[PDB]
This record gives structure tokens, C-alpha cells and sequence, in this order.
DNA sequence: AAGAC
């Protein structure tokens, strides 16, 4: 029975994305990533996406692996102006963390309906990269790092410091430039045209 | 290209 380091050994796992908002960036390099519950029991200021949290877990950061939930994060940027960026996480929070694992969105009626302690542990890791993702058909040419399903999400129940964020995407050079002065020791990645092939792109568009 | 109920 295959560790969630093995999986991530054998499918050349190299990294785990949470889009946001430019206007939580500085909160999140300084403070870690915290789940909403967290984020209003110390009265932060947090612009938040997600009005129901149909999830039902508002006590969890949501991350993705390889690729952002492109769809989810698209609807987004359309709805709030501004840059939006996209935080680059250290695959070994999903063993050194308290992770659920689930093979579609959270808040989809497939899988929210599930005993939690389920969807923790390799076996539930595993199932993100299953053959059949109820009714997504995995394309036998996408790369093993993939999730079958793009909205594949990974639940964390506790915070994520700062130093587990490998790098941060952004939109524009100036955008990078401005919070590379903020945290020197960071780094701060961005595009330089955005007609291409970015983490911003549906992903049947980035792997084609 | 626009989740989820
Ligand atoms: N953001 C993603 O990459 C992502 C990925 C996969 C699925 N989701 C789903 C969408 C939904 C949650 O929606 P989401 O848009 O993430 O809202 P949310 O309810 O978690 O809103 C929290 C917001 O606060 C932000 N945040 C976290 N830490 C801090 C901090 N220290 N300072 C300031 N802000 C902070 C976070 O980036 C996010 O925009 C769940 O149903 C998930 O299942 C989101």
C-alpha cells in the first residue's frame, strides 16, 4: 500500500496551487495561508471567493495539485478586477499536514456526502488520479502529475506557513517587482505576455 | 474559459 511520498515519487509530483487575490498576498507571506474559520477568529482581513462554502468546511485551505482549479479560478478573476496570483506549495504539505484528499471539488454532492476520516490517507490521495472521475474519463496522454478531474481539491485543516510557499505567479512584471521589494528572500515569478500557455490557461489549453 | 447547492 503506496504512502502519499510515493505517489507523489512516482508521479512526478513537483507542485500544489492555491490561487488568491493580490490584496491577500502580503497577509499570506507574512502569516501563512489560514482557513476562514481562522482568518475571522483573529479579525484579519481576508477578501474571501466562496459565499456558501458548500464544502461544509470553512476550516479548511483548499489547494490543488499540479494545476489550479482553472474553471473555479477563472469565474473568479471575472468577477473581481485587479491581479490575481497564483501561491506555488511544497508537496510535502500533503503528508506533513492534515489533508483530506478528494477527486473532484469539495463542495460537489459526489463526494461531500462522505465520512471525512475517508478522505484522508493515500488511498483517497490515489483516487485523484483514478481511470473514471464520475464520468470524466482520465486522457491516456495526460502526464502522471495531472489529477484526473482539474477541480480536484486537497482540504487542510490546519494553517500553512510561509516557508512551505516555493514561489508566487503573477500576472505582471510590475506586480512580482513590487512584492519582490517587499520580500526579498522570496520568489516572486511572472509573465510577460499572458497570450500563452500560463497557469492562468484552462489546462486541456496549458497541456496541448 | 464562469464551481459548488
Ligand atoms: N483557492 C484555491 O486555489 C481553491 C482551489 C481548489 C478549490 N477551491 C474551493 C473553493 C471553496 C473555497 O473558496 P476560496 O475562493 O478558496 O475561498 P475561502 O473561503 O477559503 O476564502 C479564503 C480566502 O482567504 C485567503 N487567505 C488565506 N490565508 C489568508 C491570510 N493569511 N490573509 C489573507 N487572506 C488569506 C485565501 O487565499 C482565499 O482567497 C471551497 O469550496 C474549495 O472546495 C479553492
Amino acid at each position: 500500500s503506496m504512502t502519499i511520498q510515493e505517489i507523489i515519487q512516482q508521479r512526478n509530483i513537483r507542485s500544489l496551487f492555491h490561487f488568491t487575490h493580490s490584496d491577500n498576498l502580503t497577509s499570506i507571506l507574512d502569516n501563512g495561508l489560514m482557513s476562514r474559520s481562522e482568518l475571522d477568529n483573529e479579525n484579519n482581513e481576508y477578501n474571501c471567493n466562496d459565499e456558501e462554502r458548500i464544502d461544509g468546511h470553512p476550516d479548511a485551505i483548499c489547494l490543488s495539485v499540479s494545476y489550479p482549479n482553472a474553471k473555479m479560478f477563472y469565474k473568479y478573476r471575472c468577477l473581481k478586477p485587479g491581479d490575481w496570483v497564483i501561491l506555488e506549495i511544497n508537496p510535502s504539505v500533503l503528508w506533513a499536514k492534515d489533508c483530506a484528499f478528494y477527486p473532484t471539488n469539495a463542495a460537489s454532492n459526489n463526494v461531500r456526502f462522505i465520512n471525512l476520516d475517508l478522505m484522508k490517507g493515500a488511498e483517497a490521495f490515489s483516487a485523484l488520479f483514478s481511470e473514471n472521475v464520475f464520468g470524466i474519463q482520465r486522457d491516456v496522454n495526460l502526464p502522471s502529475e495531472y489529477t484526473t478531474d482539474v477541480q480536484a481539491a486537497i482540504l487542510v485543516f490546519e494553517k500553512i506557513p510561509p516557508s512551505y510557499i516555493i514561489s508566487t505567479f503573477h500576472p505582471n512584471k510590475e506586480s512580482a517587482e513590487h512584492f519582490k521589494r517587499l520580500y526579498p528572500q522570496t520568489i516572486q515569478r511572472y509573465y510577460d505576455n499572458l497570450n500563452a500557455r500560463t497557469l492562468y490557461s484552462q489546462r486541456h489549453y496549458y497541456l496541448g
